[PDB]
């Protein structure tokens, strides 16, 4: 029972397993044993058909037993090796005084950061993001607070209609009702709202329209119509907040850096994700051109399995030339991970079960349920709290690498 690494290629080490004599029968009698209780031949009775006799009726199929419950010793020395694929056995062989197995043993391969420095993100103008935000939000601020009175006469342009909406079917049952609030304007026409210029309060319009695949109809009712003068930009806007706000500078001079809160992450998250999908160009691995192969078929077989190759495959320039160009998106995973995978460690950095709740709460949103059932979605399922564990992890170490480039 000796381990020799015959041979390293790279992160896949190919090693020879030799089992001698004494163990060539520790796993043939104790084969025997399972191919026993599996075999039925007249007269010999419930587990006690004698070896010779067992490989009688296999013979060269007994072998390959043997050699199962030889090869179930192997697990048990590559228990210390993280590996990206479960051990694969090339060949497998027995003669007289010796059964030999060779497994290929695809570790995780080893990576190399390189110049974390030379690496372009692309930071918006906080300024002129912010005054962009802000100016809008004048515009949008002083809408929702118009100056409003119900017109007596019709509606042209630049009025708040409120109409009552009620959808029937077109066999003539009503679906449902709603109320809404169109704005007219100079010249300007949508659906619904066009046939509605010039109305009163009290009157009716059916639009009668057809979607999707049924005629649908749609009684427009106007519930009020009013007069839409907006506050011009000044302090008199400040009305917004009824107490506080006394000058337009408290709102602006404010929301000018309020609205930082949101540059804040959509920025980081941003950068984070540009350096994120950028890291494979800084980064040196050594995966071996077989395991690169043999995850690539991996890949490329369950595209098959699933529908979605034909749709792909067969939608580009050929069927080689997708292989090719697939084995260079898996490499800059296997990239952009394993440098995490190192740093996360190298770097001081775990991932807490409290930040994992804190993730799956915000998650709780994006999946339907209570925040508090998502948890218990967490302490359940464990493909879930792995996914979340990596999830922040990333978060994290991209997190610095970015608070990095210099």
């Amino acid at each position: 029972m000796e381990v020799k690494e015959l041979e390293r290629d790279k992160n896949r080490v190919v090693l020879e397993y030799v089992f001698g004599a004494e163990e060539i029968a520790q796993a043939e009698d104790k084969a025997v044993r399972y191919l026993n209780q599996r075999v039925e031949i007249p007269g010999f009775r419930k587990g006690r058909i004698p070896k010779n006799v067992l490989k009688m009726k296999l013979g060269e199929e007994f072998q390959e037993y043997t050699l199962d419950f030889l090869m179930d010793l192997i697990p048990d020395t590559l228990k210390d090796r993280k590996l990206i694929l479960s051990p694969i056995v090339t060949e497998r062989e027995l003669k007289d005084v010796t059964a030999r197995v060779v497994v290929e043993v695809h570790e995780e391969p080893e990576v190399r950061i390189g110049d974390i420095s030379k690496i372009e993100v692309e930071k918006v103008d906080e300024e002129k993001v912010l005054e962009k935000y802000v100016e809008r939000r004048i515009e949008d601020l002083r809408e929702s607070h118009a100056l409003l009175e119900p017109k007596e006469g019709p509606a042209e342009a630049g009025d708040l209609v409120r109409v009552n909406m009620e959808v029937y079917n077109e066999e003539g049952k009503k679906l449902t009702s709603r109320e809404y609030e169109y704005v007219i304007s100079e010249d300007e026409d949508r659906p619904f709202v066009k046939d509605l210029v010039g109305k009163k309060k009290g009157d009716v319009v059916e639009i009668e329209r057809e979607y999707e695949g049924k005629k649908y109809t749609y009684k427009l009712e106007v519930e009020e119509v009013y007069k839409r003068t907006l506050p011009e930009i000044g302090d008199e806007l400040a009305k917004s907040v009824n107490n506080e706000f006394e000058t337009l500078e408290q709102l602006k001079e404010s929301l000018k850096k309020e609205g930082k809160e949101i540059y804040d992450v959509e920025m980081k998250e941003s950068m984070r994700e540009q350096l994120l999908e950028k890291l494979p160009e800084i980064v040196e691995i050594e995966i071996s051109d077989r395991t690169l192969e043999i995850l690539v078929n991996e890949a490329i077989n369950r595209l098959k399995r699933e529908g979605r190759y034909e749709q792909i495959v067969s939608s580009y320039e050929s069927e080689e030339k997708f292989r090719e160009e697939l084995k260079e998106r898996i490499l800059d995973d296997i990239k952009r991970d394993r440098v995490i995978e190192v740093l996360a460690q190298e770097k001081g950095i775990s991932v807490n079960d409290e930040e994992l709740e804190k993730e799956a709460e915000e998650l709780a949103p994006f999946w339907g349920i209570s925040p508090d059932r998502a948890k218990s979605l967490v302490k359940a399922r464990q493909d879930l709290r792995e996914e979340l564990r990596w999830a922040i992890l990333k978060r994290k170490v991209l997190d610095l690498l970015l608070q990095e480039v210099e």
